[PDB]
């Protein structure tokens, strides 16, 4: 049994490789072997989003605070909201975020695959941040 | 990319046989294979509590509200706060539940092997859930 208490583990900031705007990174856990599953949350300022990725086993976001926009390759961007769980498939490429006018927060949760639990792609145009 | 919206998965109760006391359980996900990750949002009321058991492949738990207990065999019992994350090794026998005079609510991350995530064993008596 191990307890990782609040507070204990500090915040980092989302690189800006792998994101647009400012974005904050709170880890949780990673099971060690031989379970492969991770999670954090993630907190979105005000028009803040990931770019595009995809994850080799998918993953699971339950949305816990604010209110923010999500989008897969060819769908339509949708609004989520505190208590939505948003899947998204293997290899799915997607992106996630902020609304324009509202902070976002989610806990992400997804398996690694070898390691990885994600591929880096191009960031999100403001074009496509929109609705 | 599929999202459950929130009030879309119903409440159920927890089964007498695996829990002490009055016990929620509120669905979040369960991943479609290959990926094994499956999780939910359980409410203890004061004094409930798990019976004790184990996870093929470990559990974690992320606490969202009130204040809870759990102990692992041949430990003490320790609170568990809003915040905290609680890893439970894979086979571990363990229980978790509210305290006695609070209720407490967390999120459950476990992988499934064999499409089971965990084995059920015998009650917490009174005697092992204060002392
Ligand atoms: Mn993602
Ligand atoms: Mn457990």
């Amino acid at each position: 049994m191990e307890i990782k208490r609040v507070g204990s583990q500090a915040s980092g900031k989302g690189p800006a490789d792998w994101f647009t705007g400012t974005v904050r990174i709170d880890p949780l856990f990673q099971a060690p072997d031989p379970a492969l599953v991770a999670g954090h949350s993630t907190t979105f300022e005000p028009g803040a989003r990931t770019a595009w990725h995809t994850h080799p086993l998918g993953q699971t976001l339950i949305v816990t605070a604010g209110c923010g926009w999500a989008q897969r390759e060819g769908g339509a961007v949708e609004e989520i909201h505190p208590g939505d769980v948003v899947w998204f498939s293997p290899g799915e490429k997607h992106w996630h975020g902020a609304a324009p006018t509202t902070a976002m927060t989610h806990l992400a949760i997804h398996e690694r695959l070898d390691g990885k639990a994600v591929d880096w792609m191009e960031h999100v145009t403001d074009e496509q941040y929109r609705r």
